[PDB]
């Protein structure tokens, strides 16, 4: 559960490096 | 699961963002 959080967290700061 | 839903929906949300 915490790896799957830290990709998600990891895939939101990837998706706002975009803006 | 109900996190991770809520996860899904926000990278989806930020992908559409960019079209």
């Amino acid at each position: 559960d915490s790896k799957l959080n830290d990709l998600k967290s990891l895939l939101k700061e990837i998706a706002n490096n975009i803006k």
